[PDB]
This record gives C-alpha cells, sequence and structure tokens, in this order.
C-alpha cells in the first residue's frame, strides 16, 4: 500500500542564507572546526536533558545514557554525529535551524570578509552552519520527549525541508548526517577524526565513541 508523507519547505532567513552562500562559495582553511561545533551542540543538548531530568526523572524514560557517537561511512560518504541530548521539537527545528534571524550573522560575515579564521563562527551564534564547510547536504534527525521524530534537511540554495521521520526510531536526541563533499573525505578516516577531537574537543563532559566499520 503506497504511503503518504507530508513535507514542508521553508526559506532560510535572508542573512542566514547569505552566510551559507559565503561558507559554501569561499575558500577557507581550517575547515576541521566543523566537528568541534557539532560536538559542542551535542554537549549543550546533553546538559539540557541532564538538568531537566533533575526536576523530572521520567524525562530519561527515553534513555538514561548521555553520550555522543561519531559514525563515518566510507561507502556512502557520510559522517554522522549522534547524541542522546534533549532533541528538538518540530517548532525548535524550524525556529532554531533557519527561520529566526541570529543577531551575530551580520557581524560574522563582516569579520569573514575582513579575513577572520572560520573558527570564529561559534563566537557568533551560528556554529551549526560550519557543517557546510564540508557537507553538500545536511540531514538532522531529532526526537524530543513528547514530540514525534522529525527530519530536517538542506542542500543550501536558500531552502530546507522538515518532515515527520518514518526512519529508524531514536529514543531521544539528535543525529546530524553530513553528506560530504567529494574533496572532504578525509573526515571519514579514523585517524583524522581522532586528531581533530583531540585538538578541539578534548574537554567535553560526556563520553564520545568513534565507531569504525571494518575496512573493506
Ligand atoms: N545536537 C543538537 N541538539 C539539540 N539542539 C541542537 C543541536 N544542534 C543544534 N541545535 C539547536 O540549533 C541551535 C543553533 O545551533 P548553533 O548554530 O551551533 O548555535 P548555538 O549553539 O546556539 N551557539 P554557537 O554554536 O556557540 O555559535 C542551537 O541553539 C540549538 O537550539
Ligand atoms: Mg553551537
Amino acid at each position: 500500500p503506497m504511503e503518504e508523507e507530508e513535507v514542508e519547505t521553508f526559506a532560510f532567513q535572508a542573512e542566514i542564507a547569505q552566510l551559507m552562500s559565503l561558507i559554501i562559495n569561499t575558500f577557507y582553511s581550517n575547515k576541521e572546526i566543523f566537528l568541534r561545533e557539532l560536538i559542542s551542540n551535542s554537549s549543550d543538548a546533553l546538559d539540557k536533558i541532564r538538568y531537566e531530568s533533575l526536576t523530572d526523572p521520567s524525562k530519561l524514560d527515553s534513555g538514561k545514557e548521555l553520550h555522543i557517537n561519531l559514525i563515518p561511512n566510507k561507502q556512502d560518504r557520510t559522517l554522522t554525529i549522534v547524541d542522546t541530548g534533549i532533541g528538538m521539537t518540530k517548532a525548535d527545528l524550524i525556529n532554531n535551524l533557519g527561520t529566526i534571524a541570529k543577531s551575530g550573522t551580520k557581524a560574522f560575515m563582516e569579520a569573514l570578509q575582513a579575513g577572520a579564521d572560520i573558527s570564529m563562527i561559534g563566537q557568533f551564534g551560528v556554529g551549526f552552519y560550519s557543517a557546510y564547510l564540508v557537507a553538500e547536504k545536511v540531514t538532522v534527525i531529532t526526537k524530543h520527549n513528547d514530540d514525534e521524530q522529525y527530519a530536517w534537511e538542506s542542500s543550501a540554495g536558500g531552502s530546507f525541508t522538515v518532515r515527520t521521520d518514518t526512519g529508524e526510531p531514536m529514543g531521544r536526541g539528535t543525529k546530524v548526517i553530513l553528506h560530504l563533499k567529494e574533496d572532504q573525505t578525509e573526515y571519514l578516516e579514523e585517524r583524522r577524526i581522532k586528531e581533530i577531537v583531540k585538538k578541539h574537543s578534548q574537554f567535553i563532559g560526556y563520553p564520545i565513541t568513534l565507531f569504525v566499520e571494518k575496512e573493506r
């Protein structure tokens, strides 16, 4: 029986779109800091559910372990960052990953134009879009307590989509799937992922596990 699924397509807020275009169409050295930014987001989401669970322990019914997993896939060219943090409601996805203006966007594009290192992006409140230094397409699957599981996706170009996810259930948290550009496949190698976690993410207060598919 054919299934029916609803999709909604949204426009990025105009300066977020301009920043995405700037990130994608300009050369930056130091692209490896995307991983730091995504791990920081996962750590922030883990802090949220940790503190929520102190006032309501049933918020951990959807899984007690608080951790971050990194999953490179050399066959389909994706790098996946999974956490068991708070997750995002449908409204959170829409608001927080693209529709609401961020006050630091303009400042950051001025800084980049003046020659700032792309590493400065976190300072400006727009760290997630560092994913587009290395990824042509990003898919965010997320499950928050008392909302359903949703998938956000964008290949930039000014729009993103949100749909209810009918894929593999996660109990609670967020998975960010980077579909890597062809020249950024270094970030599938275990050595390189270890190097950059050690460089940039060594004081995160939750365990990180790197899962490496047996070499083919
Ligand atoms: N893994 C995640 N779990 C839950 N929410 C997330 C996750 N990643 C991103 N978000 C949300 O997306 C928003 C935008 O993230 P981001 O662009 O990194 O900015 P920020 O983390 O708020 N500040 P910063 O990265 O320090 O510049 C966050 O504030 C969260 O609400
Ligand atoms: Mg961030």
